[PDB]
């Protein structure tokens, strides 16, 4: 069916990151795409991407990025659907430079901020999912089972 | 009407930031409640307030604290809506702890994180009402006339 | 015989920097137990360890977490008894989310904060051991051998 | 009465701070003095305080100090007892020199540190006080007292 | 004359900033202009300004922003003019967002950085001049002059 | 021909990062010069090759250096070019040092700055390539195909 | 009579803290100069004190500098005399730019560093002190009374 | 023949580290001991060598340590001598925590600061060096003769 969350990324490189994004959507059977819109190369795409996308029927958009990272902020500029920031670790500076990027908007155009890293695109896709289940009553009830096993599988003492 | 946003502080100190997000909420007729609730002083209420949100109607709850900010995780650990963080600037590390214990959430159970100070407020009442927006085409008519505003108010110059 | 220190930690992966704290307890003969209690995971079994903890004879609890570390200050939140917070070490930010998470409880509600990692995990430890003795002249006797055995030990040269 | 709780302080300024611990030990009622003592300007007088605290009858060390902070630190490495250590905010780097220089103790000597400021000097007076209440039942009873006040006061919604 | 510079900044706030730089190319005779455009509020007005530049006749864009600060990297990604960046000073983080999300631009599409605030905004001013000084030798002698001027203006001793 | 870009560094180990500054240049065929400088070591031989490099011909200075970074700063003491800094990756403090020791220069005297480490290298040559093509429209139009280049060169979706 | 120290500083504004080595060193009755010197906008200056200090009979020389501050380091390129320095506080980022670009000096030229403002002013004059008094003994028996009055004025407890 | 520079560390794992001072002092031809003292765990040690170093016929102190590093400090309390102070790179930090420990000591009480790691080691014994070369007229003219070689070996352009 149409995808309902697009998941978006810079390069090639941030998908070791992104790809646990995408794996929580498919996981919990929600319906989405997964594409490379760089903000800095490709400019004109992202704009397209961004402004095309409630029509396009997408509900949640997902963006990550590492260092000076402008995807998720320029995407939220260009639409007004709820935009979720995955700050992608940097080399250097770890992602702090990714995560001020991201989390810092200006008042009038947000972001939703999640960790640097895998978590953070794990909690992106979870997020999205919570967002989307206030509407949709079968993935509500995929959800609540889904925190509900996770909360069953946590071990009562450690293995040494 | 019924609130559909709560928004939480953990003390009236935070009150100075928040009260950005309810102003932005009443200016789009969003109807929502304002309370003080504190991880630390006052771990029943939050347990009590976050796992009963859903069933009283809650969509989105939007949360602010500062230093070792527990309330929005706290708070996602005990509900499946989406839960969207703000950190309040702190005296000594200018919200910096406020930040980082925010954001960095496990994989499992997400915040959505907004800017330190009045900017993360006032973003945190606009994300809430663009996932709100989803559903209710009104809603999504008037936060649509919002950003237009924004976007159209930005001036050409400085005045000197 | 029964416990009178509580040792939590999130996870799994935290047992490689919390099981130097278990070490030293069961090196100074003090009895204990120790569990894996997660937050955000698991945030009514926190609650109820933590406030059964003095009615269970429990004395000192430590507790470590990394990144956004909230298991700490939520015990502390729950219990009259001390708390003592070690700082797992984070892939990305190093353990600075985890100490600033920990260290920057608000005042009213105390977590006795140590160092980042082993070393943190290890002075847990002895902190508790330090605090035991105040009441029990055999451990105080103990730990004050432990103190002179780590004064004579230290090299006065190094290899070269 | 003999007190029971050190409070000691590199310098004048730092009472700004320090004071709040001396006050929180005055509201419990826990006998305490309270003292200038500089780890690098009195060294002698560091030295022989923290040998002879156990000997004196103190059961616990509160120690602040701002900038290179040395003086919890290096009073931990003369006595058995615990010593709690409260960062003073330093003019330039905000405590966090100050910060640092208090909680990363090598294994072996602990250091229990408390929040930048004057949250974590009323925090290290509490965690004391929690310490004694475990062979006190009398403070033990005034510190349950104290923080069912502090719960309960948290006001329910803030003012405007 | 045409505009051989442009200023331009996100908001009347950043002026006080910004007003260095344009003060700074009128004592040159720098024909410039200085303008509000803001990446996040009003993108379509950046990609159109950007966009057009040079055929416009502009040489080189300093841009100023702070925070999440994108306005530099997304005008530099749809000109192919050199763009010099200035980061603002933020209220909570000192411009250390403003200089992150600016300085860390990806290989491709470069942002010539300047320091966080007043001197940043001067020296962009300056590297723009000694760009065009390049080949306008009338200006170049001013811009000798300028430098000149203000080596010989250093006192040798300070006053009391 | 001659050299119109000058590429230093402070030593051989620089070259890893500084490499990448060549190869941009030579990629877009503007004739450069690429020598070890030393601040520190040589500082005469800095002052000389920064004083004689307009009158030898250099239009652009490409500077790179790490931890106490001071070759781009005081290169640009001793011209009136153009000077980019690019802060090379430092061991302890992963360019942090680099970063701020470059950046931050007073207003009067300026440093155009990019990223940390190849990022930046990269972009000290692509900026010097389009300050370039201000006056020489051969690689004007060779830069606009560059661009054009990296733009199509985006792919659309990531590879799993 | 003829200087051994020599005071040198960037800018007037950095006598607000520099003032404070050149009042120790008058207490202690040190014979010095006291001067401004900018790396950056005099730099021949710079190169022409610091490698005339020795002949002219300096014996050690402290330099203070804010932001990229690079006066300490370019001096010690110069001389062979012990270069002291001290970070000045800075606007934005509060001296921790001033103190990475003195301290994080290159193997080979060193620079003794001082803490962040007034407090490293004076022990930059304290430190000079205590290197001229190995090979002055009327010097030295000054600064042990200087050192000793410090030790005996340190107040026992808080004035309220 | 008696040593004039004493290096001191506090472990093992420092000599990694401070062997770099160790080797340039032989080089230099400077009579030196090389010990370990660590302010923690012997605190008394530290004293006794601190307070007798100067009538030991010492003249300068290198001391080394990390994390927490209070031993460059505890020792210039008890001596008059110049204290020279190494950060050692820690673990979590990367020796951020072991720099600001070291180099924010109050007005006072100085230690001349070099950079993390070997180059500060290095800087240590260099420092060290142009203090006695002020008395010490063939050392003086070796160290000259070391400066020299140092400038002379730098090569003009990089391997490729
Ligand atoms: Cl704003
Ligand atoms: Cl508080
Ligand atoms: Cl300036
Ligand atoms: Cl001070």
């Amino acid at each position: 069916s149409a995808p309902v969350v697009g998941i978006i990324m810079g390069s090639q490189s941030d998908w070791e990151t992104m790809r646990h994004a995408d794996a929580l959507l498919t996981e919990l059977e929600i319906p989405h795409e997964t594409l490379i819109v760089c903000a800095h190369r490709t400019p004109d795409r992202l704009a397209d991407y961004a402004r095309t996308a409630a029509e396009r029927g997408l509900n949640v958009i997902i963006a990550g990025a590492g260092g000076a990272a402008h995807l998720p902020g320029m995407c939220a500029a260009w639409t007004r659907l709820p935009v979720l920031g995955v700050p992608v670790e940097s080399r250097a500076l770890k992602g702090m430079d990714s995560l001020l990027s991201i989390v810092q908007m200006p008042g009038g155009v947000p972001v939703g901020t999640l960790a640097i890293g895998a978590s953070g695109a794990k909690n992106a896709a979870l997020l999205a999912a919570s967002i989307l289940a206030l509407y949709n009553p079968a993935l509500a009830a995929r959800l609540e089972t889904w925190r509900a096993l996770q909360t069953a599988s946590v071990p009562n003492s450690p293995i040494t």
